[PDB]
RNA sequence: ACUGAAACUGUAGUAGAACCAAUCGGGGUCGUCAAUA
């Protein structure tokens, strides 16, 4: 699908219909081979599997807390913009 | 005591209307030339 949908993309952005934004969109490692497999196989696909969350697990085997504390500093650098909701 | 999810800044719109690269001009026709001794 992703190979196929990438291939069919011809335009993005503003004034697509008036010749802005003509493009090729290619995934690394998806080719017409991935397209051809779907063409060969799409009739025998089914529904995708149902989504479920990754649940937490607990053993309870931690030792009881004892001093001293350790303070491990973590430096965070933003690489994209980051949205941290104050109010929606 | 626990990151929400998902959502194309897109959609319509002719850098165009107007403006003469033009106005005037017979491919024509006659007197010397030179300055010393």
């Amino acid at each position: 699908i992703l190979a196929s949908g990438a291939k069919l993309t011809e335009r993005l952005g503003g004034k697509r219909r008036r010749g802005n934004g003509r493009c090729e969109l290619k995934f690394s490692g998806y080719s017409d081979q991935q397209i051809q497999w779907l063409k060969d196989n799409y009739q025998s696909v089914d529904q995708p599997p149902k989504y479920q969350q990754n649940k937490l697990q607990s053993a309870g085997d931690n030792p009881e807390q004892q001093p001293p504390w350790h303070i491990i500093p973590l430096t965070i650098k933003t690489l994209s913009p980051v949205v941290l909701p104050a109010r929606t």
